[PDB]
């Protein structure tokens, strides 16, 4: 028995609806995916600015803490050491702007809001994901 | 010629089941994908809270050197400098519950097990991605 | 009507390759997506190593100041709680290798290059992803 035209025309025309169908349906899966890739990406983003932000914190303290001994001129024995100690802490500094030693001073910051918005505490969508199957179209003899 | 009914129905059920099959394994690959993100995101959060416990830890014993310091009584010259150097230190204390200055004290915690164990030597499956390719019937005249 | 053999032949045919065609692109997206994974993980591992090594840098710089403290002899009053304190430093120490305390010393580093390079400052690969839509053969009658 041969088979009806119109009905085959009709039976590719809804494979090629349904590959067509599951391309856009796949490209929109590849989307989200992205998406959250970038999020990823953010977090990381601000979490390292977060640890220069912690290097300079404790560093320059921990400067201001030597350079306040030296003031007081207790350390005379070790005055040496005291000034070496500090070149090393200068030498460990975050990777930005910070004051001179001496007395008080400010330090490096660069990462505010979603740095501690986007790591702490941050609704991470998880992967539900599907994709349709089909049907097959049943040609009938013309 | 003409196409055989039956022949070219095979085919078409042939097609359709092979698209089936792409769309469903092409899900396994997203669901993949995905489980690979969230352990990315895991290790983010560890990392995050890793951070935190660091600040803890440097913080809270530059304050205790502080506290020890004015205890001691020879931080005369610079004592009020003294001071205001523990308000910045408390100031700079991790997001997370401290106990008072004056002696020693502990501080935040707040990551265990993976957090040492999901990114300190954690093997991550790459990427070998595969999906099918089919073949055509040939479609037999009546 | 019937449909033309040949006609019905070439049309499967198109459309079973329009069905490898998508796949192999698929291939391609989920391999450009494993890559960005790929890349992620890198960053998250080297910021590892930089939250490491930054914990070595602090806690070793506040030993040597107690250290210094000790030797210069003017913690008296104060002598265990400074001692105590090293104690706990030491503990706090990076997870590396990491010489005395009395005196100077160098600690942990385990993160070059890329460390610095691929989180600060490092272009990354949105979300173009396409795929093909596939057009229908006409199949004529014989």
């Amino acid at each position: 028995v041969a088979a009806d035209l119109k009905s085959t025309q009709e039976a590719i025309n809804k494979i090629t609806k349904n590959l067509n169908s599951l391309s856009e349906l796949e490209v929109k899966n590849l989307q989200r995916l992205s998406g959250a890739m970038d999020e990823l990406h953010n977090e990381i983003l601000e979490l390292d600015e977060k640890v220069d932000d912690l290097r300079a914190d404790t560093i320059s303290s921990q400067i201001e803490l030597a350079v306040l001994l030296s003031n007081e001129g207790i350390i005379n024995s070790e005055d040496e050491h005291l000034l070496a100690l500090e070149r090393k802490l200068k030498k460990m500094l975050g990777p930005s702007a910070v004051d001179i030693g001496n007395g008080s001073f400010e330090t490096k910051h660069k990462c505010n809001q979603t740095c501690l918005d986007r790591i702490a505490a941050g609704t991470f969508n998880a992967g539900e994901f599907s994709l349709p199957t089909f049907d097959s179209l049943n040609i009938t003899a013309a």
